[PDB]
């Protein structure tokens, strides 16, 4: 249905070496005819920001495209989410929930288990 053509998989957090910050990975698939934008991500765990990664350096962005009949991939060595202001090191066995918010679609809740570093 309109506003629900986005789905998520490949969603996890590698256990960080930090008590305050972590990377989140996930892939967003758009089966729709129209491109969308990830415009914010929320979580009870801390603040979530979106980063593009170029040559092992990162760049924070406010908005990022999800192409029509395509994917936006967050993964090791590529773009990623960054959890900030965490209250403790997330650990294997735990999971963190986020809500993805999009310019032109309904939001999407995701569960991100913490995995080996």
């Amino acid at each position: 249905s309109p506003g629900a053509e986005l789905s998520v998989d490949a969603a996890y957090i590698p256990q960080p070496v930090s008590d305050s910050m972590a990377a989140g990975f996930l892939t967003i698939t758009n089966e729709g005819d129209s491109a969308d934008e990830l415009t914010s991500v929320t979580s009870e765990a801390g603040e979530v920001t979106v980063h593009e990664t170029i040559d092992g350096t990162m760049k924070e962005v406010d908005r990022i495209e999800v192409p029509a009949h395509g994917q936006l991939v967050f993964k090791s060595g590529g773009n990623h989410l960054m959890f900030e202001k965490l209250k403790q090191q997330p650990k294997q066995g735990q999971s963190v929930a986020v809500e993805l918010h999009f310019a032109h679609s309904d939001p999407v809740a995701v569960k991100l288990p913490v995995k080996a570093a």
